[PDB]
């Protein structure tokens, strides 16, 4: 038996929406305010504006409206316009594979090793929740403030009941998931692996140059992505364990908070980084409770 999903589904007016600019087109993601009715608070909100994608978005929206976490995307609501549109809050610093290129020699080693340890909690709230990603990587990892990030897209997650089976992205999957299209919160652990090298290489590109189909043959000889220059052992040994061919033996999400947890508390004897060392009524969405 699984538990009822009482989550809400907040339908949003239009008219509570004053979208003001783009942000970036692929669909199209915007920017905006959002004032509930006669509440007196301003809300900072993204906004994600045909045919059958309509149901993919809408199995996008019950993910995201089931999640409850400080390191997860929640929706705030839907609105059902011409288009069915999803609200979110507005994480104003990007996503953290833009951030951490625009940023590459501001960035320290605390920062570095505080988003693995948030991006682990969030997992793991996801397995919590028997939630698996499957497109976890730093491309969908936003910053609200340079301390404080939360996983998003949930456009292929699924639902694990009391391993799930199937376009994905090949450079960060789990070998047994380019294989066998098997994906449990292990094959997560292994994207994790993936998304913690795009950060310790200030967003360097997973097997670059190397064709998508070849991926599973280099995976299947032994290769791993390399050390990343500002590594040590310790912290690339983490990534390495993400990357073994036996799921069971790569770490659980609960054990990678704890580790870098542990790192993050001396972050320089772990990675060697060269300098380390209008408004009125706007209420952030995170304070926002109804
Ligand atoms: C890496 C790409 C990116 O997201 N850039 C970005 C993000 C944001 N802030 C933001 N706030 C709330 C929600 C989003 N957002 C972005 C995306 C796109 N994917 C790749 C992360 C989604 C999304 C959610 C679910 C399903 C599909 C997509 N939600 N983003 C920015 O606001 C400041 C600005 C930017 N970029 C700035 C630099 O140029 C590119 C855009």
């Amino acid at each position: 038996g699984e538990a009822p999903n009482q989550a809400l589904l907040r339908i949003l007016k239009e008219t509570e929406f004053k979208k003001i600019k783009v942000l970036g087109s692929g669909g199209t993601v915007y920017k905006g305010l959002w004032i509930p009715e006669g509440e007196k608070v301003k809300i900072p909100v993204a906004i994600k504006e045909s045919p059958k994608a309509n149901k993919e978005i809408l199995d996008e929206a019950y993910v995201m409206a089931s999640v409850d976490n400080p390191h997860v995307c929640r929706l705030l609501g839907i609105c059902l316009t011409s288009t069915v549109q999803l609200i979110t809050q507005l994480m104003p610093f990007g996503c953290l594979l833009d951030y951490v290129r625009e940023h590459k020699d501001n960035i320290g080693s605390q920062y570095l090793l505080n988003w693995c340890v948030q991006i682990a909690k969030g997992m793991n709230y996801l397995e919590d929740r028997r939630l698996v990603h499957r497109d976890l990587a730093a491309r969908n990892v936003l910053v609200k403030t340079p301390q404080h990030v939360k996983i998003t897209d949930f456009g292929l997650a699924k639902l694990l009941g009391a391993e799930y089976h199937a376009k994905v992205p090949i450079k960060w999957m789990a070998l047994e998931s380019i294989l066998h299209r098997i994906y449990t919160h292990q094959s997560d652990v292994w994207s994790y692996g993936v998304t913690v090298w795009e950060l310790m290489t200030f967003g360097s590109k997973p097997y670059d140059g190397i064709p998508a189909s070849e991926i599973s043959s280099i995976l299947e000889k032994g290769e791993r992505l390399p050390q990343p220059p500002i590594c040590t052992i310790d912290v690339y040994m983490i990534m390495v364990k993400c990357w073994m061919i036996d799921a069971d033996s790569r770490p659980k999400f609960r054990e990678l908070i704890i580790e870098f947890s542990k790192m993050a508390r001396d972050p320089q004897r772990y990675l060697v980084i060269q300098g380390d060392e209008d408004m009125d009524d706007v209420v952030d969405a995170d304070e926002y409770l109804i």
